C-alpha cells in the first residue's frame, strides 16, 4: 500500500489534453483520429487508475488528505482531480455523450465547490505566507475555470461556459503579478522548480478555452494571448537549466498540460489560417516534449522510480 | 450635534443604485417604475440629509475632515458623497434632466479632483503602508470612475464615458492584485471585515456601467464581468460567518452599492435574453439582501444606534 | 572619451516617435509632412551618433556595459537601443523601405533576445530586491513588445504585431500592480524620479501600437486605453513638483516617449472622429511639453552640462 501523491494527476491531464488537440485535427487529416483515440484511452486508463488509488488515499490515508487539503500551498494540487476528470468526459463525448457529460458536471461541481471553499478562505489571513506564493495556485484558481468553460462549451452550454472562463481569465490576471514579483525576490527551491511549467497554463490554457467557446473563431483576443503565450514559452525555455539544476525529474510533467493546451490551440489557429507556420511549429514542438516525458516515464517505470 | 460618519453615505448609494436597477425593468413589468421612484425618492432625501450634516462637519468639525482626508486608507470613503450625488443625478434625469445633468457634472469634476489629488500623492511614498491595503480604496480608485462613466452616458456623452469607464477598470485589475495577497496574508481585523463588500464592487459596477455606455448589448466582455462577479460573490459568501465574526453591523451595508449593481447588471441581461434564470435569481437575491438591511437597519435605529 | 550614459537613448527615441506623430497627419495638414522630416532627421542623426558612442562604450568600457547588464535596475535602459532603432526604421521607411526593414528586424529580434535572456533570469529570484522594483522596468518588457508590434504592421506583418502587443500588454498589468504598490509604500528617491514619466509610456504606447495594428479602428479597446492614460497624465501632473523636488533635469526626456506616443494616437482618433476637442489638446499639449525639453536641453548644451 502506499498514498498516491497528488500531483501525478498532472500525467493523465497532460495526455487527455493532448488527446483533444489531435482529435481537433480529424478533418484536416484523418489518421489524427487514431492519434488522438490511442492518447485519450491511455489517459482515461490512468485516470481510472489514479482515482481508485486516491478513492484508497482518501480511505487509509485521509490525514494525508487532510493535511494536503489544508496547506496553503499543496491544497492547489487537489484541483487536478476534477480537472482531468472534466477532460476525460471531452474524450469520451466522441464514444458515448451521456457519461461525458456526467464527468463535466461532477468536475464542474467539484472544482467549484473546491475553490468555494478554499481559496476564499486564504482571505482570512495568516495561514497563507509569502513563501505560498507558488504557481500551483494557477491549478484551483484559474484552470480549474478554464476547463469547466470548454467542457461546458462542448455541451452546448456557451454563455454559462463564458462565466467560468471569465472567472478563470480575470482570476489569472490577479494572481500573476504577485506570483512574478516573488519570483523575481525569492528564489525558488530546487524542489519546486518543475511547477515552473504551470505559469506556462494560463495563457494557453485560457486561448484554448476560448477558442473553444467562441466556435473557433482566431479573433484579436486570441491573438493577444497567444503571444504572452510565446513570451512566456521563450522566457520557460532560458530557464530551463536553472529549472533542472538538480536533475531531470517526474515533476517536469507539469509542462505536458499547457504544452498540449498550446498544441490544441495551434490546431484552431491553423483551421483559422492564421499564423499557420507558428502553429505547425507549435504542435510538433508540444509533441516531441511530451513525447519525450513519456521515454524518460518508461525509461524509469523501469528501475522502479515512478 | 455629532460629526457624521463619511461611511453612511454608502446607504443612499446602495438605495439610489437599487432604484436604477428597478428603472430599468419598466418596460418589461410596469410596476417596476413605482418601486424605482419610491427607492429613489428615499435615496434622495437620505443624501440630501446626509449632504447637509456633512457641511455641518466641514463647518464645524473640519479638524476631523482634514484628518481623513489625509489618512491613506479613510480618505476613500470621502469619494462616496460625489458617487452619490451622481446617482442621485441619474435618479433624478426622469423628473429633470437639467437639475440631474448638474450633479452628474459635479460629482464628475469633485471626483476626478479628489482622486487627482489624493491617489497619486500616495505613489510620493511613506504614508501609504502595506496595511493600509483596503478594500475601501475602489471607491475613489474604480467605483468613482466607473459611475462617471455610465453618468455621461446618460446624459449622451458616451466616449467621454468610455474614457472614465478605462481609467476604472485598468485602475481595479491594477489594484486587486495587491489587496488579495493582503488579505491572504494579513488577517483583516473585525472592524474592517464589513468592508470586504467593496471587494464585490469591481465586477459587477464595472458591468453594470459598460452596459450602461454600450447601449445593453451583451456581449463577450459583459458575460466575462459577470463570471469574476460571481466567483467573488461565492467567495463572499463562504467568507460571510467570518466577516459577522464579532456580531451583525451597519457596515454591511458596504454590501448594498454591489448587490444593487449586480441586479442593475441582471436588467440588462434579461433584456438581452442571456441566462435569465440566472438573471431572476440574482435581481431576486440583491433585492432580499437589501431588504434584510433595511430592516435590520429599522431595527435600530429603534434602539437608536444608528 | 567618455561611457555614454544609456538612458541619453531617450533623447531620440522620443523625438522619433514624435516625428511619427506628425507623419499620420499629413493628409489632413500637409505641412504637417515637413515638420516630420525635419523631426525625423534630427533623430536619426542623434540615434546614428549615440549608436556610434555605445559601440565605442562597448569596445572601450565593456565592464560598465557588463555592470548595466547585470544590474536587476539598470539593465532596463540598454532595452532603448533596439526601441529606438526600429523607431528610426518606422522612419527611414518613408525614404528607403528596405534600409527600414533591416533596422526593424534587427531591433525585433535584439529586444527579443535581451527580455529572453535578462527578463527571465530574474525569475531565478535573490539579484532582484523589493527596492528595484522601478518604472524603467518597462522598457524590456512592455515598450520594446510594442515597438515590435507597431513597426511589424508597418511592414506588413500584422497577425505577427499582434503576438508582440499582446505580450506588451498583458507583460504591462502584470507588472504595474507591484509597481504602483512599491511606489505607495517607499519613496523613489529625488535622483529617479524623472522616470516616473516612463510610467505615462505603457497606455498610450499600447494604443498606439494597436492603433497601428489594427489599421486605426478607434474602438472600444482604444477609448479604453485612452481613459486610463490621461488618468496617469492627470496624476503625472500633479505629481510634478515632487518629481522636480531637486531641480529640473535632462531625465525630464522621459516623458517625451509616453507624450510623442499620446499624440501619435491622438492623430488616429482625430481622424476616425472620435474625441476630437480632447484629440487637439493632447496633439497641441505634448508638442509644446517637448518643445520646453528641446529648450532647457539647448540652455544647457551650451553650459556644457548634457
Ligand atoms: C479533497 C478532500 C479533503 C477534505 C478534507 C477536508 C477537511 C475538512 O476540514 C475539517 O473540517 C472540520 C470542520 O467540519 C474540522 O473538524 C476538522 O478539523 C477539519 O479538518
Ligand atoms: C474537489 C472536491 C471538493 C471537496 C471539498 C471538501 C471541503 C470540505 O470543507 C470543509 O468542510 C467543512 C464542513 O464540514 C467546512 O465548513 C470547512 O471550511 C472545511 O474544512
Ligand atoms: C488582459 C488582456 C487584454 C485583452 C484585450 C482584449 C482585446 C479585445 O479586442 C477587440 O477585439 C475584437 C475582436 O477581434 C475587436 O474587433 C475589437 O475591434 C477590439 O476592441
Ligand atoms: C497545429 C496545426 C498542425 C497542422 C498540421 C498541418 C501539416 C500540413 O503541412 C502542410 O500541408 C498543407 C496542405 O495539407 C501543405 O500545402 C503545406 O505545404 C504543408 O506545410
Ligand atoms: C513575444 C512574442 C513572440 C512571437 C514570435 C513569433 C516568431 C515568428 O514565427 C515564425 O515566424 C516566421 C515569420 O518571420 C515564419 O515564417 C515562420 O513560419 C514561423 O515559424
Ligand atoms: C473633502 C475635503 C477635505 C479637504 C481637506 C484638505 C486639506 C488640504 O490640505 C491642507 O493643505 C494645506 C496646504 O494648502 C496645508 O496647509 C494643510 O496643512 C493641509 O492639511
Ligand atoms: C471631492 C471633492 C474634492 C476636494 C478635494 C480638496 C483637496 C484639497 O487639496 C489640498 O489642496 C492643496 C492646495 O491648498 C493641495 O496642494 C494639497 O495637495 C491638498 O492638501
Ligand atoms: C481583464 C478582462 C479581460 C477582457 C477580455 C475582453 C474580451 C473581449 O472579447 C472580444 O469581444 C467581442 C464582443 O463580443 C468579440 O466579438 C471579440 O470577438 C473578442 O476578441
Ligand atoms: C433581473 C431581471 C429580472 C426580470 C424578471 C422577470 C420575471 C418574469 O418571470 C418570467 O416571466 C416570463 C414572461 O414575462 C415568463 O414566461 C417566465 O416563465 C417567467 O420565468
Ligand atoms: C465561476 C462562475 C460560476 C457561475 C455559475 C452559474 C450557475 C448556473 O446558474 C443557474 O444555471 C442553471 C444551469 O445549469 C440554470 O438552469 C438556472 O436557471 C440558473 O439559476
Ligand atoms: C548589451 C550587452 C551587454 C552584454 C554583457 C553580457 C555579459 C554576459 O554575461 C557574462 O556571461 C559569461 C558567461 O558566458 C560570464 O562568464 C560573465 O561573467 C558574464 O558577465
Ligand atoms: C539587445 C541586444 C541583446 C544582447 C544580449 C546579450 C546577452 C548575453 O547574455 C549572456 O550570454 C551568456 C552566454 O555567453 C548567457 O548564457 C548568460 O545568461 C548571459 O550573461
Ligand atoms: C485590461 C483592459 C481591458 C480590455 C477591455 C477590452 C474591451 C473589448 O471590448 C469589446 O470591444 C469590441 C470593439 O469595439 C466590442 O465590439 C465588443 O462589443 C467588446 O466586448
Ligand atoms: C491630434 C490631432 C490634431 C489634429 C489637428 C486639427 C486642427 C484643425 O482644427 C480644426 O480644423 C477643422 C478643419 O480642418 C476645423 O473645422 C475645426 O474648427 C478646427 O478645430
Ligand atoms: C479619467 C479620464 C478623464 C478624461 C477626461 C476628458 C475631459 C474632457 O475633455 C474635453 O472634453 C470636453 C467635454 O466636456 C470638450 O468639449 C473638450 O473639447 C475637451 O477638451
Amino acid at each position: 500500500p502506499f498514498p498516491l501523491p497528488t500531483g501525478y494527476f498532472g500525467i493523465p491531464l497532460g495526455l487527455a489534453a493532448l488527446s483533444l488537440a489531435w482529435f481537433h485535427l480529424e478533418n484536416l487529416f484523418p489518421a489524427a483520429r487514431m492519434v488522438s483515440d490511442v492518447l485519450g484511452i491511455v489517459a482515461s486508463a490512468v485516470w481510472i487508475l489514479f482515482i481508485l488509488m486516491y478513492a484508497y488515499k482518501l480511505r487509509y490515508y485521509f490525514e494525508e488528505v487532510r493535511a494536503e487539503y489544508h496547506s496553503p500551498v499543496r491544497f492547489s494540487f487537489i484541483a487536478l482531480i476534477p480537472i482531468t476528470t472534466m477532460l476525460v468526459g471531452d474524450i469520451l463525448y466522441r464514444w458515448n455523450p451521456l457519461i461525458a457529460e456526467v464527468l463535466i458536471w461532477i468536475g464542474t461541481i467539484g472544482q467549484l465547490l473546491f475553490s468555494t471553499l478554499r481559496v476564499s478562505e486564504l482571505w482570512q489571513g495568516g495561514v497563507f505566507e509569502q513563501k505560498s506564493t507558488h504557481p500551483s495556485f494557477y491549478l484551483p484558481a484559474v484552470a480549474a475555470n478554464f476547463t469547466s468553460a470548454s467542457s461546458l462549451a462542448l455541451l452546448g452550454y456557451h454563455d454559462l461556459g463564458y462565466l467560468f472562463f471569465g472567472a478563470g481569465m480575470i482570476a489569472w490576471i490577479i494572481f500573476e503579478p504577485v506570483l512574478l514579483q516573488h519570483l523575481r525576490i525569492s528564489s525558488l527551491e530546487p524542489q519546486f522548480r518543475a511547477t515552473m511549467g504551470i505559469v506556462l497554463a494560463p495563457p494557453f490554457v485560457c486561448v484554448s478555452a476560448y477558442l473553444s467557446i467562441n466556435h473557433g473563431e482566431v479573433d484579436t483576443l486570441a491573438k493577444i494571448l497567444w503571444g504572452y503565450g510565446f513570451l512566456q514559452l521563450f522566457f520557460l525555455l532560458r530557464l530551463f537549466p536553472w529549472i533542472v539544476e538538480k536533475g531531470l525529474n517526474i515533476g517536469l510533467w507539469a509542462f505536458s498540460f499547457p504544452l498540449a493546451s498550446m498544441a490544441n490551440s495551434a490546431t484552431a489557429f491553423y483551421h483559422g489560417n492564421v499564423l499557420q507556420g507558428v502553429s505547425i511549429f507549435a504542435f510538433v514542438f508540444s509533441n516531441v516534449m511530451i513525447g519525450l516525458l513519456v521515454l524518460m516515464t518508461i525509461y524509469k517505470l523501469t528501475k522502479g522510480q515512478f
